[PDB]
């Protein structure tokens, strides 16, 4: 058979976690159509694949994706990566069937201001996305503070009856639609009054394969045993799988106790299915907020309209530079941008190093100064986790960012190499792969990535420049 593309004598390594091999792969349209040891077949394009890693399209299961790839469909913070489709959704915020009828609440203004909100349904936000022609596919959970503020005329109380009925017909409808399921930021402001009761109405639209239910627990800190507790209860009464969004142990109290929430997992996952996705630092990144101001790490400025010359010092060093108090210093700054160093390396290891732990970027693509995970979350798990720290083999890797993703969020025919699957595609260089996105130079595409292709359209390269628009809208797979 004539084919679009043939990659010769890649080595495969085809997003289920199994072992690895050597094969010819040929992509025909938007399908995978053949795999085998050879292809002795006419090709319109061919690429010598010697020495590289042929791998699904990567699948960034946690982002705020949701207007910024309408606005720059050449999305390139994740294509350069090796992202094929990103979720959108996440933490409870979706622009997928939000409607503002006032002041946006935080933290919607994480995706775009209040008229940036003009996709009240998720059909509606679906064709918004196609007729952006995006380089890479988006599919939408929606978002729990999104449907609360949409029903409720003010969000800092539980709902009552009436509010929660609404929500369960609206989310239904958007799971028709093919939305992949609910969010919860459950931390914030705007959705921490809800109850465990509303919530759980909310999950029952997910039950028989409906969708997943993904959770920023109601707490990261001290008391998230029992916020972990809370999102499985949702889980079993529901009966629908979890995700935990970003999942860490933040602060220096709780430095350590991934040994506690994983053994809490490995529990619970003996009656229930429970996975979680983290992103591959130690380190966050936020503005600079009186009430997390700490001695007990480094807090690191990125920049300050008050005093932007601070960028790059230690608020220690900044404070001693001034003679002041650390309070005192983080009031001269604001308003600021910090990273703030309040995990602990070894806990966020045995976090990806946990089986179902899938790979998110949790990207802020709004955030002037980014957190690096923007554009290096991805092959630095590759490169620096799996290639340098061998915190888990090449397959295993690529297992967390495709296979295992799809699997979870229901993504029909993608994640896998394997004949019959869309061609959603990375060649990439397991010797060279490695996120260049560091905290203070964060805006860099990655090393090693040498082919990217979307739905059977080669869209990016080496040389660094977008050169497809083939990204779709992915619905759930239906039954
Ligand atoms: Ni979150
Ligand atoms: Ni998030």
């Amino acid at each position: 058979m004539k084919v679009d593309w043939l990659f010769k004598n890649v080595t495969v390594i085809d997003g289920s976690g199994g072992p690895q091999y050597r094969a010819d792969v040929a992509v025909k349209g938007d399908r995978i159509m053949a795999i085998a040891p050879a292809l002795d077949v006419a090709a319109e394009q061919v690429i010598d694949g010697q020495g590289r890693v042929l791998a699904p399209g990567f699948i960034d299961v946690h982002t705020h994706d949701d207007i910024n790839v309408i606005r720059m469909p050449e999305y390139l913070p994740k294509l350069s990566q090796g992202v094929t489709t990103v979720i959108v959704g996440n933490c409870g915020i979706s622009a997928a069937t939000a409607t503002m009828r006032g002041e946006v609440p935080d933290p919607m203004n994480l995706l775009g201001e209040q008229q940036h909100f003009i996709y009240p349904t998720v059909e509606a936000y679906a064709h918004a996305v196609e007729a952006a022609r995006p380089s890479l596919n988006v599919g939408t959970l929606i978002g729990h503070t999104a449907l609360r503020n949409n029903h409720m005329d003010d969000l800092f109380r539980p709902a009552n009856e009436t509010e929660i009925a609404g929500m369960r017909v609206q989310l239904r409808d958007a799971l028709r639609q093919g939305a992949l399921g609910l969010s919860t930021g459950l931390a914030y402001a705007s959705a921490f009054q809800s109850t465990t009761e509303e919530v759980m109405a909310l999950a029952e639209e997910l039950a028989a394969g409906k969708g997943v239910y993904t959770t920023h627990l109601r707490s990261e800190f001290e008391p998230i045993l029992e916020a972990l507790d809370e999102a499985f209860r949702i889980g079993r009464h529901g009966n629908v799988p979890v995700v935990v969004s970003h999942h860490k142990c933040a602060g220096a109290k709780n430095w350590g106790r991934t040994k506690e929430t994983l053994a809490f997992f490995d529990e619970m996952r003996q009656q229930q299915d429970i996975a979680c996705d983290c992103y591959p630092y130690s380190a966050s990144s936020s503005t600079l907020d009186m009430k997390q101001v700490t001695d007990e790490f480094d807090i690191v400025i990125t920049w300050s309209e008050a005093q932007p010359e601070q960028a790059g010092k230690t608020l220690q060093q900044i404070a001693d530079e001034w003679q002041v108090s650390l309070h005192d210093a983080a009031a001269r700054l604001m308003p600021a941008g910090a990273i703030y160093h309040n995990m602990d390396e070894q806990d966020v290891r045995r976090v990806m190093r946990y089986p179902v732990t899938m790979i998110g970027s949790d990207g802020l693509p709004n955030d002037p100064m980014p957190h690096p995970r923007l554009w290096g979350a991805f092959p630095r798990v590759l490169g620096h986790y799996s290639r340098d720290e061998q915190l888990f083999p090449l397959t295993t890797a690529v297992h967390k960012m495709t296979g295992l993703s799809a699997a979870r969020f229901q993504l029909a025919d993608r994640g896998l190499v394997k004949i019959g699957y869309f061609a959603d595609l990375v060649l990439f260089d397991p010797q060279t792969v490695r996120d260049v996105a560091s905290f203070s130079d964060p805006k860099r595409p990655a090393d090693g990535i040498e082919a990217v292709m979307v739905n059977g359209v080669m869209s990016y390269g080496s040389d660094k420049k977008i050169t497809g628009r083939a990204g779709r809208f992915l619905r759930r797979r239906m039954d």
